[PDB]
């Protein structure tokens, strides 16, 4: 699954850059992610970690 997580931090993260995202993305979250629309759009999630790809529907 693709999308942005949201649990810990709540609602999102304000990604300023591609690597802003991808380094905090892959280092637990995913395998990767980059920087959508200034949302933390992290790449490659195990299925518990469940993920939007709505458009900031969280309060981000």
């Amino acid at each position: 699954k693709d999308g942005y997580p949201v649990d810990s931090k709540g609602c999102k993260l304000s990604c300023v850059a591609n690597n802003y995202c991808d380094n905090q993305c892959k280092m637990k979250k995913a395998s990767g992610g980059h920087c959508y629309a200034m949302s933390c759009y992290c790449e490659g999630l195990p299925e518990n970690a469940k993920v939007s790809d709505s458009a900031t529907n969280i309060c981000g």
